[PDB]
């Protein structure tokens, strides 16, 4: 019924309604061919989102960023139209820049100091700002 | 192969890379099931985007908004899994506010002034701001 990917990545089992957030964070080149399924059937999740990206094999850094958005996705490496590998995003121990400290008065939001964070818990996800040492109350990609 | 739309809308022939902007302006309910194809083959346009929405038949207002973003779209109404009607957008001659002038120096972008544009050409689409007289370099709501 539709053009099957030859070479690329299929980010499957994304929590329903979060594919657009994931896609934005990945920030792929403008001419990239992509298929985005939102709120579609899932035997495992009931409903889910899917991101199919042609011609790109995500780098570790991008892969792991996804873990901060949807903790149970399956990264499917496609080659010759076949799934040759399934990866799970890793929640990093530390993060450079990337996120916004949710403390309005943090030195990183008042001065020119790049963000720095540390993950202190994976489930639930708890991220502490290195500088003000306050936990983020939300995950925000800068 | 993939699940088809049973009842809803298939917005076809969207200019490549513009489906997300179109989807954003439609602002559909959070639980809406959707399929977005970006930069896919098209005999008619070489490359294009396609937006498929289950459970929603776009209202005229939305239809005409889409055209400003992508003038050659085809609105396909789906019922019982079949395209029962093929709609073409109507491009207005004038526009009140709605769009943001793409000229940073325009008064509308420095003071709180209600935008106003004139469509001087639909093929190709040329939208002129009444205040600064400059043509939009992009359709922004
Ligand atoms: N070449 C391809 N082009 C586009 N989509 C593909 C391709 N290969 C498989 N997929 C997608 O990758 C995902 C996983 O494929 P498979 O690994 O075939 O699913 P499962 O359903 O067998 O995997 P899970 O058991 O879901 O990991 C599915 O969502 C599938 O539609
Ligand atoms: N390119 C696509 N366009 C439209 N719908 C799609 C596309 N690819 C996958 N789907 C739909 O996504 C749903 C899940 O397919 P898969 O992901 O194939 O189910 P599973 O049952 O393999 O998923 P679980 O592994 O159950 O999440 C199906 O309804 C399928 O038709
Ligand atoms: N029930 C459906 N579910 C999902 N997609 C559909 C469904 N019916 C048809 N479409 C899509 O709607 C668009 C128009 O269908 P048709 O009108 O069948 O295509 P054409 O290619 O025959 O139309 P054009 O000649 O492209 O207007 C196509 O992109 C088609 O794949
Ligand atoms: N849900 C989908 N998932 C992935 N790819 C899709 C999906 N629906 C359609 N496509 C792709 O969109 C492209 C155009 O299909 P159609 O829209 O069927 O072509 P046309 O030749 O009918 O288009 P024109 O009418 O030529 O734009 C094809 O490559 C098709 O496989
Ligand atoms: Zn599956
Ligand atoms: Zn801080
Ligand atoms: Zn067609
Ligand atoms: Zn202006």
């Amino acid at each position: 019924k539709v053009k099957k990917i030859t070479n690329g990545t299929v980010i499957d089992h994304i929590d329903a309604g979060k594919a657009l957030m994931v896609f934005k964070v990945l920030n792929v080149p403008k001419e990239t061919s992509v298929m985005i399924a939102i709120n579609v059937p899932s035997k495992k999740k009931g409903k889910k989102d899917i991101l199919k990206i042609e011609g790109i094999e995500l780098k570790k850094e991008d892969v792991d960023k996804i873990s901060l958005i949807s903790p149970d996705v399956t990264i499917n490496i496609i080659r010759n139209g076949k799934v040759v590998e399934k990866l799970k995003p890793q929640i990093p121990d530390e993060i450079e820049g990337t996120l916004k400290c949710t403390n309005p008065n943090c030195i990183t939001n008042k001065e020119k100091v790049r963000g720095k964070f540390k993950i202190e818990s994976k489930n639930p996800l708890k991220i502490r700002c290195y500088y003000c040492e306050k936990f983020l109350n939300e995950v925000i990609f800068e």
